[PDB]
């Protein structure tokens, strides 16, 4: 296959003895680690809920309490993650990233980008009910100014939905995007947030084009000479998903591993999340921007089991 | 007139009292620009040396040390590189671009890919006389890999000269190129370098024309695809200097003062370096590309005595 996920639900899926395998896997000192990978990486998410459903009812003990006290480090993670429903994994994320005196504004823009309209909503209800804040009231007390509002702006949707395609108001967005930045002095960045998170995605494809045609830049070589710092991140990432979401995720990818160290919270986050979604598209997407595969990336950057699930979940 | 230069020899020319001209437009507070203009843009480059001789003998002073002196920016470079003997004016650009820290690798380009050999060879003697390096040397200092290659193949000349066509070597340097890069994983440079800096202008124009009849894509277009850089910017700049020489010069032009900003280097060198030699034909080309005049271009984009001089230059 070449486009949609790597994990699919599985043939002959057996609750129950998936439950006995991760036990006895984890029974007793030591770990049969291929085991837990071998069931787990080759079920979807919904079927890894059923399993933990049978290892209680059949075990008597808790798959993710007994996961957590056997395992360690990034293994440990990445297994952690793909075992949790997919939006309580996002909330315990952007939980995280403001959890503290630090925020993690890299994981926010991430999330808040690319998640669609429904998982945004179902994101906020999550959080407010795991919680007891909503989203935006911690989004506002860890962010502050242009940043903080398009963060809200994402969190609110309210972006026109739909297709619709009005030529002359795509070709006013864009002149009207040349005059706040590129031909004027300073940058009128409300005027970005204002068409970057107000239009549908359809509409700003076609503003992104004529963009270039007036002003012989493409509108993210405008947003990097314009503004800076995390609302710059966050206005590239999001005209980015919406030129090519699976792209998006590949640069994410990219930047986690190229160089020096690698920035495993991403990675991992990455990996589990688009999954089930887009991961044979952001295959695709990294070898074709890199022209390296996404998993000689992953094999030449990661170790042990960690490396062998990570390598699973790209396929 | 449809071809050639827009600056000619003038009739009457009296070397003396334009030098008196020029020093009363000078002399005390201020300038009057439009003197300056009127004789030194109605002059061909020769008569301007005939000037600044006639300047010392019956002025006792230095013409260029007073436009110097008084003319400031963009005014004072047009000004400054139309009294500047052909070979020299070359030779300072070239300087120019590599002067300091770093490389103009577009003027490196143009002026490599497009003046004639003989050009070439004044070139690298005058640029050694003056500066006590060779030209070769600074460019290998400031270029590397393939970039620095090819420059260095235009500064020793050596192409084929003259025109004689072997129609069975035009076939199988095609077919080269072709197996070379778009029927390859990888591309052949060293073939690339090969062909386009080894034939002679003739047998390269046949050649391409077979480039397109069996791959189906102009050369143009599979030097964009399969070569990156300054070295495929290199490789585009022959190809266009023998295709079309006046319509390489009219991109030069549309792309220095197409959208945001104005690459007033480029225009001044283009416009004082080609105003004796094919700037009706510029012209001409340029229209053709691009379906507005290069006076209006000019004219929308620059001002001031700047822009009064390249309107003469232009014509
Ligand atoms: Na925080
Ligand atoms: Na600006
Ligand atoms: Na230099
Ligand atoms: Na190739």
């Amino acid at each position: 296959e070449t486009k949609g996920g790597t994990v699919k639900a599985a043939s002959g899926f057996n609750a129950t003895e998936d439950a006995q395998v991760l036990r006895k896997a984890m029974k007793g000192l030591g770990t049969d680690e291929d085991a837990i990978i071998g069931v787990l990486a080759c079920r979807n998410t919904a079927q890894r809920q059923e399993i933990r459903t049978a290892y209680k009812s059949t075990i008597g003990r808790d798959l993710l309490e007994d996961l957590k006290s056997e395992l360690s480090s990034n293994f440990e993670q990445v297994i952690l993650g793909m075992m949790t429903p997919t939006v309580l994994y996002d909330v315990q994320e952007l939980r995280r990233a403001m959890k503290g005196a630090g925020t993690d504004e890299g994981c926010l823009i991430e999330i808040l980008a690319s998640r669609n309209p429904e998982e945004i909503r179902r994101i906020n209800q999550t959080y407010q009910q795991q919680y007891g804040r909503s989203l935006e009231e911690d989004i506002c007390s860890d962010t502050s100014f242009m940043f903080q509002r398009v963060l809200v702006s994402l969190t609110a949707g309210g972006r026109d939905e739909g297709n619709y395609l009005d030529d002359a108001l795509v070709k006013q967005d864009a002149q009207d995007l040349y005059e706040a930045g590129e031909k004027r002095w300073g940058t009128d960045e409300v005027k970005f947030l204002s068409i970057l998170c107000s239009r549908n995605r359809n509409h700003l494809l076609h503003v992104f084009d004529e963009y270039k045609r007036i002003s012989q830049k493409d509108i993210e070589q405008s947003i990097k000479s314009e503004t800076s710092g995390s609302f710059e991140d966050a206005l590239l990432a999001i005209v980015k998903c919406m030129r090519n979401k699976p792209a998006y995720f590949a640069e994410r990818l990219y930047k986690s591993m190229k160089g020096l160290g690698t920035d495993d919270s991403t990675l991992i986050r990455v990996m589990v999340s688009r999954a089930e979604i887009d991961m044979l598209d952001i295959r695709a997407n990294f070898k074709r921007l890199y022209g390296k595969s996404l998993y000689s990336f992953i094999k030449g950057d990661t170790s042990g089991d960690y490396r062998k699930v990570l390598l699973i979940l790209c396929g």
